[PDB]
């Protein structure tokens, strides 16, 4: 079993670093974020050294940080994709979950 790291993970793969708090995701499906890859859910940083570390902020495939992070119809529930949905028409949750310059993901 993977040992989730302490909350406060800082995602600085890009110019806009975001802190991920597993605590706010411990109730999520560890397989929904680290979906089953290579036959096993890669329980490692989303932008692993060759996973979502694409700084093109345009790769709309399964190998671009931005995409999986701002896209919704992704192989799995993405960051903003699970956010726009975890908000349930909640301008308050939509500004915190999907809010880019005024949410929790982009303090
Ligand atoms: C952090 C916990 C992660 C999140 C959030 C996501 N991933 Fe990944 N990821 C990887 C591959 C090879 C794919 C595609 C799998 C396939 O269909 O063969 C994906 C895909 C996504 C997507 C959607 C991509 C798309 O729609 O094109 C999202 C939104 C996504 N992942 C979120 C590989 C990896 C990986 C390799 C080591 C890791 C650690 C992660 N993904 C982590 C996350
Ligand atoms: C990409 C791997 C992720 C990052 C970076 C963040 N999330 Fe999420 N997230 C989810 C829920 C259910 C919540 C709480 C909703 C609520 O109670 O209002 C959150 C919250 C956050 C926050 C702020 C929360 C806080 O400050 O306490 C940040 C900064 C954040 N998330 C970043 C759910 C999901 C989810 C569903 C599977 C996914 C894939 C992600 N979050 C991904 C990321
Ligand atoms: C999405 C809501 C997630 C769930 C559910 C889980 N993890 Fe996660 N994890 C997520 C992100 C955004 C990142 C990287 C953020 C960054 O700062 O780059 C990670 C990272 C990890 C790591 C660190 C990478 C490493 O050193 O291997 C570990 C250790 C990890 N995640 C473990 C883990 C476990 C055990 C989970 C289930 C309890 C789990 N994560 C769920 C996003 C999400
Ligand atoms: C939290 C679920 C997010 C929301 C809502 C938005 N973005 Fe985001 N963005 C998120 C993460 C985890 C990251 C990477 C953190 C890091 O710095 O490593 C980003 C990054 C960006 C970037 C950086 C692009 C790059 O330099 O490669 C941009 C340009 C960006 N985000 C834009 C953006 C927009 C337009 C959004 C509103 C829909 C938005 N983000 C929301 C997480 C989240």
């Amino acid at each position: 079993a993977p040992k989730a790291p302490a909350d406060g993970l800082k995602m600085d793969k890009t110019k806009q670093p975001v802190v991920f708090n597993h605590s706010t995701h411990k109730a999520v499906k560890c397989g929904d974020c680290h979906h089953p890859v290579n036959g096993k859910e890669d329980y490692q940083k989303c932008a692993t050294a060759g996973c979502h570390d694409n700084m093109d902020k345009k790769d709309k495939s399964a190998k671009g940080y931005y995409h999986a992070m701002h896209d919704k119809g992704t192989k799995f529930k993405s960051c903003v994709g699970c956010h726009l949905e975890t908000a349930g028409a909640d301008a308050a949750k939509k500004k915190e979950l999907t809010g880019c310059k005024g949410s929790k993901c982009h303090s």
